[PDB]
């Protein structure tokens, strides 16, 4: 085995074809599926695979209740085959924690969770299935990571984190690393003024990754990495195709290195395929709540302040729930080039569905195609008044 | 590796032998057994495999409840070891949609998905596991596939689609795939004036479907493909012993080249081995509803239209409901010739049995035999009663 | 891989150690375990499995009720990893019908089940997991098998089927199998005069089968098979140690070559090892019931008249329900010697226990030790009331 | 393949990290978790796995009433994949009995199970997942042994047996295995007067086992074995900070040579790390009872009666309900030292929380960091109010 180079670029996308599915929560009404929450999906050479923070109980389970929370003992990463839900018995632990990242270089599968106090956390980063680095909380509050998978190329896996205020200047860093093993790390540089839940991918131009700014932004900082040179640099998606959760209605001039305002200190996971003409969105449709999804194809929507959508596709209707949403690719796939993909959180139970003590979610994933597809919209599918 | 040559002949049928049931209906009374229906059975060169649409559900979850439905955003195909039941913990899902085929080439598995609305439905093709090319609708009007295994020969592999009205003329094309690639389509040529869910099977003779007339006919019409020139004919089974249903009685006089009228706008999926005077076809014993099976011999069924049985074996007594039926072979399996195989559906539930709120099926699987077995008849098993 | 070949002895057996166990009606009490009965234990080159009859349903399943039925369409052989419980998650199903047998020759496994109607039944002889050879009664009265492992020398596995009466002649044939395929039968010779349910070993001197005599025996009747020249003996241990049961009293002389009188039309599987001064016979303690066993050292009992017990070992009290029980060896484990092992049915629910209305069972299995060990008892566990 | 030599100190501990958790409790509140106590870790050159004894039966199962028992037939030792949770349908059997030990010599694994009746009990022992050799009960009086893994240099693997009083002078024997034959045994010599429940590790040094001296003492016995001379030396932990439980109150001398009086005929099993400088104590926070669970730093506590902590780390709060704990390392692992590992068992359920029928635990593991990392705290997690 070798290491994974990333020497392609994307596909045309010009629509979104349906990749995977679990229906977790309608199977999970009867039979031992795990609680979950912020999944992903990330690939190997031979197999890709749905991930996500375990809650340790399953639904049905009387332990559901109080699963709202975010960082417990009881957490861990998980993983399980593509499409299946994670049941208790098909589900293979990664590492303990409640913050999570995970890829594979080629040859292993590098995985990291974050356990531990608000105040004292700390991270573990397995290779090859076993615990080979430590790294302790660096401001001593909820050390924290992308919550989708990371990207390597050459054996060096870049992996972003932030500790420190979720609601004011905080401490982000960018670990390169190779084998499990810490080569470098760095400061946040750049024009980005708040870095949660990177969601990243790679081509030939490098690493790039679209973040959620916390505190004060309702457009989405960018982090583009050089995987080689091992730096990076940050500012913001340009359009005024706002793509945060909750947001402002969209402006007609965007802002490239400083968060647009309107929203203070919320936000959601998200992710963007930054790629000049080829550049697509993705964003709740609701500016409200976490509700609905869509795809919308802005060009140059990095750097062009001006920029509006061209084309789009619904994901998830606006009357149905989503959550956080990431990138991934199977870059072991062939052809010449990388097939972009991601996923979106369905998340059932509280605080939206309060009449189930549990919250969850299931898991819809997209990949793109060349031809001109027809859309349909992808609910979570389950009748909240079953498990009642 | 090496792509599978057709390179054998039918072994001779003498009868049929038990090859695989899986009592799903039975187990899932009190089991995780995931809703299915439209199964089918499909080998690799190492081992065979149980398929089906799963309704993202079990029969005892309570979103079993409308399970008589065809098409919602909660289906995939799903595979599973032979004989055992499609269970959550066991089944592993080979795409997301509504309407399936898969076979494999020999060195991989090509299986094809449709999703979508009515309006808007599209096909993914999947090749070792990773999605390789997209067909959006053409005719927008649900479009769809074969429901059983398809067969390849040295790579490629033709799928028989439909799309278009179910009670009129529709847009039938046969694609010819190769490592999920498209290499050609072709409009349908021939006499078949209808065609939906083919059952194929393939021989040095070529690659011979027996599909369903929807529209006016009750004799199945046929579909001959060769997989090198990538051509093909149709017409429909001369005999005068219809295999559809529902159907008249069978007359004296059949028909080679127009639908045998009696019965408009409903059929079932069905299959036959045409092989001259080797000829095998299947059929419900009910000439009004889905129940009952039987195969009976029909020398040259397909082109005499005087042909009755000479010899014949009940599968399933026409007390017990049965359904869909189709063709598969173990092209990997030792010996001189390819053993003629075939499951049938055992659907339980509504319409027919409505006391449960629920649509699902077992399978039965038989192979054929160059002794004269006796016969036994064999029931899907389960009690109604039990799931109230 | 080779064909293995039988060139060892039996190792000095001076007591039995625990080898396995799975506690299956315990378990099945709260998990989805199947139904069986007529279990056994059988050694492919790298692992151990148990193999059993399953009924089609789990236990806690409303269809348990009414499994003392021996003949359903919802029977099937399944194997599953030693001392597990059979579930309905981790069961392989192997062939399906409610007689069976199976051997792995060395490169792969035969595995034989018989299905049908009494008047009709038929064996389909499936080699590394294909259906490759079938079989149709010859006296159309429950064509039968061994319900234990064959084995096999050099590629050739011998079989003992019966089919006719259960309580006069019937037409037992012996047949021989390479690759699944039929090399030779012959009709039974020698001097046992009713033979059902064979438990066969191999060791450098042959085949040797213990079986039952249904007819008027209460001492069992040997066969002792050459898998070279493909030729068998036949006739009874000749020790007054009577090992059927139900059973007289032993008496002072046996009998060589006729049925021992007082029991007639029933009788239990069961087996023996037959080694000179090393042998070693297997009994249920009660002589009217299926309930304990025990082992007894009877030097010479297949030859000696007069032979009489020198030392035993109890497996299971006579205040628990044992049942069927049957030999295999793992002829591919390290050493000079083949050590003989064996397996305990243990029987719960009907007939005995009728507050129930199921019929299962747990295994509990044994191999020879060179030291002399200690001795426990080994009951099923499970209680009754907790299934009311 | 080749056995692996201990050819690695012990990395420098500064601070623990957690490794994994299975909360095997919480979970099977709703699912098939089987009841378990003893549990422990153990790697192969592939992947790290969690053991245990079984109980033979479901948490929510009615045969969970009176697990508090030790020792029934219907035990076994069970392994499954690292921090899932011990189901009916992922757990692989061991073996059988209700004692028991494990490890991988870098070719195979062997695995010993201890059962029979107090009065004549026997060892077997499997290597390579085969019965190898059988040892019989030496004093008559529980034959028993580790309840964790034991440890390989150059394919010798020693085990610790004893058999004989609880509560006074008993009979150890250190046994020497290779390829689960036995190579030598040899009666218990050094200072240690009573030995039960061995935990032990391996590096360069040789092979170090902490014990429990359940007559007298409250300090804990060492043996320390040479594998390749196949002789050992025993003694106690000389420091003053006592780690058995009960105990009392750590004095400012402690005792080389005899036990530490003040609690007689208790104790719990329980491990250290003796490295100079780098010594690491376990121990339960309570000196009255199960709960709690600490590490601290003592240099040189093997060899210095007076020595006391310079810095600890706790892992379960004194507050939780903890129990057994031991020592394993992933020998296969990258890097120039051994990472010290460890487990702790949290019991729930009988004698502490008796409004339960049932004993049961989960476990919590952690290794050893170069950093010093921050703490957290591990419960089981489970609320027993859920299971009445
Ligand atoms: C079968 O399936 C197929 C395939 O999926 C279906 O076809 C798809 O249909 C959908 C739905 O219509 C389309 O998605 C929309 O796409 C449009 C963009 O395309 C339009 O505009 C293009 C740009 O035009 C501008 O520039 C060009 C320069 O060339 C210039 O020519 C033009 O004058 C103008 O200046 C056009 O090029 C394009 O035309 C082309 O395509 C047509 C087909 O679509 C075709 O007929 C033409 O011939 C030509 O080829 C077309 O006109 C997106 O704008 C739209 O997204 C907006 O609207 C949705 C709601 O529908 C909303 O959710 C989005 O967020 C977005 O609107 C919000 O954001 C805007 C940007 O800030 C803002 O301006 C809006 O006011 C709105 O903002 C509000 O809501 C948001 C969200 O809550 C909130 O955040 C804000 O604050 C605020 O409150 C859709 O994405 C697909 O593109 C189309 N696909 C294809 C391949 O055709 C087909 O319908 C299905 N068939 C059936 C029978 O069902
Ligand atoms: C143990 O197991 C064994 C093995 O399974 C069992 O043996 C099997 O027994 C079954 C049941 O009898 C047989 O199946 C039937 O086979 C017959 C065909 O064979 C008969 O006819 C042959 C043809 O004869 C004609 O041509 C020859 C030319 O050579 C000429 O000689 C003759 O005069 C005549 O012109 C004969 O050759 C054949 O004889 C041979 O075999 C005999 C044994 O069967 C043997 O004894 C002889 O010596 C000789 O060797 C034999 O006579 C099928 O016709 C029949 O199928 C029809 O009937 C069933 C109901 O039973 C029905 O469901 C079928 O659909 C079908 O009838 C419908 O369709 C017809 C065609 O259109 C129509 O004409 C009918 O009116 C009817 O139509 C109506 O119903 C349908 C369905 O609902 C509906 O759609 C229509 O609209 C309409 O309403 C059976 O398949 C097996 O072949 C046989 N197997 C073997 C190897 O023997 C054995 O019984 C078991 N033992 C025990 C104790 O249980
Ligand atoms: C810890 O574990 C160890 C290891 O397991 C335990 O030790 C074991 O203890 C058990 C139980 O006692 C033993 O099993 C019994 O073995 C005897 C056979 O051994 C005895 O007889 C031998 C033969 O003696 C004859 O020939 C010799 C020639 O050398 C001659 O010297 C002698 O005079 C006589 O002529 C003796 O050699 C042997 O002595 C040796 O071993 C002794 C230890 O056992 C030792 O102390 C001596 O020093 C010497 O070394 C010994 O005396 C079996 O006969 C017996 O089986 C019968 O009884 C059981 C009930 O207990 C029954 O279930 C059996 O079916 C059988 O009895 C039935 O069948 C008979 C034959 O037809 C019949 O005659 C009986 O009347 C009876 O028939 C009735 O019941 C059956 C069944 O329902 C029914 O079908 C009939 O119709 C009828 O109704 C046991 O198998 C183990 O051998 C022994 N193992 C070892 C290694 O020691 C130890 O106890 C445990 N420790 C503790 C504390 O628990
Ligand atoms: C984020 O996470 C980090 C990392 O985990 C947290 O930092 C950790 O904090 C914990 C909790 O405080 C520490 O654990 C304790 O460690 C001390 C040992 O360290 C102290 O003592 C050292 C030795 O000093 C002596 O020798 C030196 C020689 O150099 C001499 O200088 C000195 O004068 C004295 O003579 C000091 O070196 C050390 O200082 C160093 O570290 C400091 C930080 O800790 C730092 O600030 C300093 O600058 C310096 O660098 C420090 O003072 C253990 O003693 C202690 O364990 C005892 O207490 C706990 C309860 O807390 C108890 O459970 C233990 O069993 C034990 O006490 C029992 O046993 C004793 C021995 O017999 C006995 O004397 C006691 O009376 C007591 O006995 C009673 O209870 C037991 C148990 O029930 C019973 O059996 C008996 O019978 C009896 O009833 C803790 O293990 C970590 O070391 C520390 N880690 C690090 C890396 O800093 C941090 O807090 C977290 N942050 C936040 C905000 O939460
Ligand atoms: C604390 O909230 C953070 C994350 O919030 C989200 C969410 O659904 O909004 C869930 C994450 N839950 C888990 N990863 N378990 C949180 N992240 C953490 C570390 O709690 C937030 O981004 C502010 O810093
Ligand atoms: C019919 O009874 C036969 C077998 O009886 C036994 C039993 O528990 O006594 C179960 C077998 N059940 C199964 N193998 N399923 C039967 N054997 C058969 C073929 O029914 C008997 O040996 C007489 O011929
Ligand atoms: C009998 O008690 C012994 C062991 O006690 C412990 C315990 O939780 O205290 C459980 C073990 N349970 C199991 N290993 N099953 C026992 N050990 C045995 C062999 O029962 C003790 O160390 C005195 O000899
Ligand atoms: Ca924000
Ligand atoms: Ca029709
Ligand atoms: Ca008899
Ligand atoms: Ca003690």
């Amino acid at each position: 085995r070798n290491f994974n180079n990333l020497t392609k670029g994307l596909c045309t996308i010009n629509s979104w074809h349906i990749y995977g599915k679990d229906n977790a929560v309608r199977i999970g009404e009867s039979s031992d599926v795990l609680v979950t929450r912020e999944p992903y999906v990330s690939c190997d050479p031979d197999e890709c695979r749905f991930y996500a923070l375990s809650q340790g109980t399953t639904i049905r389970g009387k332990h559901s209740n109080g699963t709202i929370h975010d960082r417990s003992q009881y957490r861990a990463l998980i993983s399980w085959p593509l499409s299946s839900p994670p049941t208790v018995y098909n589900s293979r632990v990664e590492c303990i924690g409640w913050s999570s990242t995970s890829c594979h270089d080629g040859k292993s599968r590098m995985s990291i969770c974050i356990s531990g106090p608000n105040n004292n956390a700390s991270a573990v980063v397995w290779y090859n299935r076993r615990p080979v680095a430590e790294i302790n909380t660096w401001a001593r509050n909820i050390l924290r990571t992308q919550e989708s998978e990371c990207v390597c190329h050459n054996g060096v896996c870049p992996v972003v984190f932030t500790d420190g205020s979720a609601t004011g200047p905080a401490d982000t860093r960018i670990y390169y690393f190779k084998e499990g093993k810490i080569l470098k790390w760095e400061s946040l540089t750049g024009t980005a003024k708040h870095i949660e839940e990177c969601s990243c991918y790679g081509e030939r131009t490098g690493i790039t990754c679209t973040c959620k700014d916390n505190w004060q932004g309702s457009n989405r900082p960018v982090i583009q990495i050089d995987p080689v040179a091992m730096t990076h640099t940050s500012q913001y998606i340009c359009s005024p195709v706002l793509t945060d959760n909750p947001r402002p209605n969209d402006p007609n001039i965007g802002k490239c290195n400083d968060p647009y305002p309107g929203n203070n200190n919320n936000g959601v996971k998200g992710f963007s395929y930054l790629d000049g003409a080829n550049t697509w969105l993705g964003r709740t449709i609701s500016t409200a709540s976490r509700s609905g999804y869509e795809m919308l194809k802005v060009p140059n929507a990095l750097t062009d302040d001006r920029s509006k959508p061209i084309q789009g596709q619904t994901i998830v209707l606006n009357a149905d729930w989503s959550g956080y949403s990431g990138s991934f690719m199977d870059y072991w796939a062939e052809g010449d080039c990388y097939r972009a993909c991601f996923y979106v959180e369905l998340i059932r139970g509280r605080p939206k569905e309060d009449k189930v003590w549990w919250t969850s979610n299931s898991i819809v994933s997209m990949c793109s195609s060349t031809e001109f597809l027809g859309q349909w919209n992808w609910p979570d599918g389950a009748k909240i008044e079953y498990f009642l």
